């Protein structure tokens, strides 16, 4: 009875995510920062898997199918997108609301964030619009009471490394979180749009001390789940 843990490192070939002001791409830095979070789990006894390994292109959904596969215990969706204004800064946790964004820039990167799936030429219909919504109605209280406190540990092991962009797991309407009975967050490492973010991104030790805070934060979950 191992945990199965499932990283989904955001974005990936054609999709390069939010690009930083000095060039970075979103899609190669948090496959870095995914890879290290899979073996601290695994020197932990935790069997992490990758929706991908390499610079591939994955529709949203899928990397949510790729959850379901594997019988996941938990899974984390890995980014470090942007916002228009370069000042944006700080790491954020988020967990699911079909209700309504907690904050406003929950709201706009949920937005942003699924509109990935746009770079495919597949640009979302009415329809897809409303599978998404009665999906996420569907995803039990349970599940995201137990993402809201995955997300507490998370942010509890980044503070005393990182800035916050929030101090609390925020919420809002994001595809990959649409699982019903897998606890899912997805956490932004910071904002790559952040010249001062961007240049640390791209340095090994700050990519390794955020995959350590990440990690803590999901074994110190585990513990908690544990002791109920
Ligand atoms: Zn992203």
């Amino acid at each position: 009875g191992k945990r199965v843990v499932v990283l989904d490192p955001g974005h990936g070939g054609i999709d390069t995510g939010a690009i930083g002001r000095n060039g970075s791409k979103e899609k190669h830095v948090v496959l870095a920062i995914a890879k290290n979070v899979r073996s601290i789990l695994r020197n932990h006894g935790i069997d992490a898997r990758l929706t991908r390994s390499g610079d591939t292109f994955i529709p949203l959904y899928d990397r949510v199918e790729i959850a379901h596969k594997h019988g996941a215990d938990l899974f984390m969706s890995i980014h470090a997108d942007g916002f228009t204004n370069p000042k944006a800064a700080g790491a954020s946790v988020f967990a699911l609301s079909n209700r309504g964004a907690s904050s406003a820039m929950a709201k706009y990167l949920s937005e942003r964030e699924n509109r990935a799936d746009e770079v495919a030429g597949k640009k979302a219909t009415d329809k897809d619009h409303l599978l998404q919504q009665v999906l996420f109605d569907l995803v039990q209280t349970d599940t995201i009471k137990n993402s809201l406190t995955l997300g507490s540990h998370i942010l509890k092991k980044i503070k005393p490394v990182h800035k916050l962009h929030s101090r609390n797991t925020e919420q809002a309407a994001f595809v990959v979180l649409k699982s019903p009975s897998v606890p899912s967050v997805l956490v932004e490492t910071s904002f790559i749009t952040n010249p001062e973010e961007e240049r640390l991104l791209g340095t090994a030790a700050f990519r390794q001390k955020i995959a350590t805070a990440i990690a803590e934060g999901v074994i110190s979950y585990f513990h908690w789940f544990d002791n109920q």
